[PDB]
């Protein structure tokens, strides 16, 4: 009997270990209530950072390397590491799903490349967007509809279908303006439902991890989201966000960055990577 493709490498995942890490318990049946608990736990516990790209211009996307780094060391990953792991979980639990790519705009009108991986789940007559690896990610799957305002704890999102790019049919996911303190919306990304696979993510990750035209290749970007709070380290600038109110920012010294990475984000590098990171931080 010919061997299957094993597309998302579900079988290589340490299923019980992953679920314990994300604080998942109970019914594992491939349903919406399970998906809701999976996404909330993943977004809250899997750490988000790009330090492998900043230090080595390379990120391993294979399931054994990803689950060992994300679940067994004080480390995080960026979108493609998160989607590899979540994709593997969705596959093991028997969900009907597919991968997609989004263009991260953050308000810009100039079209950006499609370098943000996400997953879409099919449940009965509906489709659910699982944007699990954005850093300040939605804490719950989002019902794919042509237009909606969605509350996600203290965060607010807007989903709107349209001609996102010329001749395309897609959606824009927006975040409430001024970290939720103002009326209006800030576009986050645009996406189309064209199916994408782990091979596309490897080709996209190669550009994201090493290209000088990729912002995540040279400078530290670390993120964490909670129901009523968020933190973003933008190189040496620490952003502390209070959804519905706004944010404050403070510059950290190279030593304070290592301290903040451990105390706030639970991230600690090896002796040599710590030394190399301080060099990237003290640069220019």
């Amino acid at each position: 009997v010919p061997r299957g493709s094993h597309m998302w490498n579900g079988d290589e995942l340490q299923l019980d270990e992953y679920l314990a890490f994300i604080g998942f318990d109970g019914d594992r049946s491939p349903t919406l209530e399970t998906l809701r608990r999976l996404q909330r736990g993943h977004v809250l516990n899997i750490k988000w950072e790009n330090l492998d790209a900043v230090l080595h211009k390379h990120v391993a996307l294979d399931i054994p390397a990803v689950q060992a780094k994300l679940l067994r060391s004080p480390r995080g990953g960026y979108c493609y590491e998160h989607v590899a792991l979540f994709g593997a979980v969705l596959q093991r639990l028997g969900f009907d799903f597919y991968g997609i790519q989004g263009r991260v705009q953050m308000g810009a009108t100039t079209i950006r490349p499609a370098t943000h991986g996400m997953l879409v789940v099919r449940l009965a007559a509906e489709q659910w967007l699982c944007d699990v690896g954005f850093g300040t990610s939605p804490l719950a799957p989002i019902r794919l509809v042509d237009e909606a305002v969605v509350a996600d704890e203290s965060w607010t999102y807007r989903l709107r279908r349209g001609e996102v790019t010329p001749g395309a049919d897609g959606w824009t996911l927006s975040e409430a303006a001024g970290d939720g303190s103002e009326p209006g919306w800030l576009s986050r990304h645009t996406f189309v439902l064209e199916p994408q696979y782990p091979i596309d993510y490897r080709a996209a990750s190669y550009f994201v991890a090493s290209s000088p035209h990729s912002p995540f290749s040279t400078r530290a970007f670390v993120q964490q989201i909670s129901p009523d709070h968020a933190y973003i380290l933008d190189h040496r600038e620490l952003h502390e966000i209070q959804p519905g109110v706004g944010r404050k920012t403070r510059q950290l010294t190279p030593a304070e960055v290592l301290a903040t990475l451990r105390e706030i984000f639970g991230i600690e590098l090896g002796a040599d990577d710590s030394t190399l990171l301080l060099e990237r931080l003290a640069e220019q």
